[PDB]
């Protein structure tokens, strides 16, 4: 287990209307959103492809996120109250399939993340993971 | 409407994979109840589930078409810890079958053993086609 | 030894609080079922459950002191969705009496909801004197 | 939403009777000790009372936890693999309701939490909140 990760994609962007839906936002609002592949062994196996409202974390694009997660950047940014999660066995979009170098047809694990400070949503994240190199386990009492 | 058929509900040798999750030798009798759930006359879920023999020896004798085999369980040994994992997979033919759906269907794959103390109890693998089921949690910090 | 009494089982209407819980007209009729459950003659739980009476027919004819009202109901509907909150709280006046502490005496409160698919089923509040009741568990991270 | 905190103790002491069980030590290892008052809005929301096994996070002392949560410090310090909670209501004894800022009669709800790394202990924490004031909240497909 050697962790490497590489941060894609850095920038502001519309909300456009999946975000605007995703974060309580109107279409044309302003995101910021990061889009960062991690590697066990130089091998892909987990998307993390973040949008955050801008205003509630203005100097998010001035970040490392080699250095820090985007969540633990966030979680000192604002107080984070709340999260949601959602877990599908989906097949990936095409793109980010070359990312993960895996084919079209591998079934992968999405967990879609949403994160609110009080009533207000901060950022919605998808975390897509190839579904033969990655799961999800835990042990609880009863 | 929910509704399910019981598939298969008997008594079988553990072997290799059960010995080792219930920590039995290979043919020590372990329950077997294969189960599918529907939604509206659509599968949505294969619970395929196994149990020492020994701790719950009156297990073939329910119908669970009017109770899951958990809720079962849960009457006639203090179930204490779980253990799961989750996996996106392709599931078997024969799976693909009873679930009708593609092969090429994304499916949650979840496994899961239940403990009574210190002693593995029954363990499952439940499978649901991805165009049928997510998780869901949402939670204080 | 625990033993349990239940202490109302009637038909009501929703009224305002149950419209509320359980996205219900106020007009629309529930069953609510009221248990004081007890350690060695010490009350330990009130559960003040409330169920949509067109989902569960038939829950006024059931013994209750024999099987859980969340456990006949999980046979009667497909239960696939549960929300609980948790609130250290002072309870009414008829509950401190049913539970046998002062009106001053914390509670933990844990009020919980069910649904069947986008249907909500019950809701129920289960009331336990601070000093004689605690949540506890573990899990991986 | 902002949070701010107090800090009241920050000091290395004996683990003592308690934290000795609680994180598998000798009553007489050093074990560090914080004690912070947590505002949310400018009210008092959590006391939490803290202590850390020194061997794990030797720097927990030098931190300034105004600017950074001990659990997210912690987090960042060793991986945090395991949890466990107990939760009771309870009345805050007199100097606990100074620090909240509650009526003497106000139900708190007492959650009491040990996380490990692996199987080491790392921290055990007391935390206490007014009832009016923080409840849990879950919802979770079965």
């Amino acid at each position: 287990h050697r962790h490497t990760c590489k941060v894609m994609v850095l920038k502001e962007e519309a909300a456009g209307s999946e975000r605007a839906l995703a974060l309580d936002m109107r279409e044309g609002q302003r995101v910021f959103h990061s889009l960062i592949v991690h590697f066990e062994n130089d091998i892909p196996v987990q998307i993390e492809d973040r949008f955050v409202n801008a205003q509630v974390a203005p100097d998010y694009l001035k970040q490392d996120f080699t250095l820090q997660t985007p969540y633990a950047y966030l979680s000192q940014v604002a107080p984070l109250t709340e999260g949601e999660h959602v877990v599908e066995a989906i097949l990936a979009e095409a793109d980010e399939c070359k990312l993960l170098q895996i084919d079209a047809g591998e079934p992968c694990l999405l967990i879609r993340r949403r994160t609110w400070s009080g009533r207000q949503p901060v950022t919605a994240a998808r975390l897509i993971h190839p579904g033969s190199r990655h799961r999800l386990e835990g042990r609880f009492t009863k």
